[PDB]
């Protein structure tokens, strides 16, 4: 099995997302040897404990941002920093996508990659990738770049 977490705050569009392909909640969404494990990183520190149980499988990670929403952009922000330091995340591949490019304030991913710190991961391969979850552009790209990168 090829794990690939998920993840994003609530409302960055990740379900909507993943559809297109096939207390705290998980989905998993089979394609062949590929899982997705599926899940909102909110609540702050009421269930991360729970989610970074994942991370130990985890072969890639799917980071869903909402382009348009800088102050999630914040949270969101903090949770990938636990993420990146969490000693169970081995350094497998982000795939971000910059998810409501169709929104008139989305954030250009030269923004997005500031606003996240993006540029200091250097141990990893990255790459942001601006979608809309409801008509699908740029999804299929990301996927792309990301199952090339497994290992
Ligand atoms: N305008 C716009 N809305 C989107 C896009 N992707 C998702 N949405 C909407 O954003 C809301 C949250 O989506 P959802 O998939 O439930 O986000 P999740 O909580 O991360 O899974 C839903 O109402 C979607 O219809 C997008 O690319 N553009």
């Amino acid at each position: 099995k090829v794990n690939v977490l998920v993840v994003g705050l609530d409302n960055s569009g990740k379900t909507t997302i993943i559809e297109r392909l096939k207390g705290f909640t998980v989905d998993e969404v089979e394609k062949g040897p590929l899982t997705f494990t599926v899940f909102d990183m909110s609540g702050a520190g009421r269930y991360r404990t729970l989610w970074e149980q994942y991370y130990r499988e985890a072969d890639a990670v799917v980071f869903v941002v909402d382009s348009a929403d800088k102050l999630r952009m914040v949270v969101a922000r903090d949770e990938m920093e636990h993420m990146l330091k969490h000693s169970n995340m081995r350094k497998v591949p982000i795939l971000y996508f910059a998810n409501k490019k169709d929104l008139p304030v989305a954030m250009p991913p030269v923004e997005i990659a500031q606003a996240l710190g993006l540029d200091d991961i250097k141990d990893r391969p990255w790459q942001i990738v601006p979608s809309n979850g409801l008509t699908g552009e740029g999804v299929d790209k990301g996927i792309d770049w990301l199952a090339e990168r497994l290992s």
